[PDB]
């Protein structure tokens, strides 16, 4: 019984994720995604400045 | 018989914990864990303020 418990604990050590860091990374990457969308939207407007010169 | 009783009492003195102290340490560490969870939840929000600037 103890050996099987140790084996299960070792599997969990190998594969289980640490969600405490994931909670911070999730919000950080949501903010990153919002800024990336806004920056790409700004970059889409480069051609509009040409029309003013004509 | 008296010597065996003395030896058992000696092992108990040398290993056994006094659970009245852990009766308080349990509650203190439960409160401290809740406080740490609260503080970590506050800390993960540090990146949220960037969206307001853009």
């Amino acid at each position: 019984g103890k050996l099987q418990d140790s084996l299960d604990a070792g599997v969990g050590n190998l594969v289980d994720a640490d969600l405490a860091k994931e909670s911070a990374k999730l919000q950080s990457l949501q903010t990153k995604q919002q800024l990336g969308v806004q920056a790409l939207s700004i970059a889409n407007q480069s051609s509009s400045s040409i029309l003013s010169l004509f």
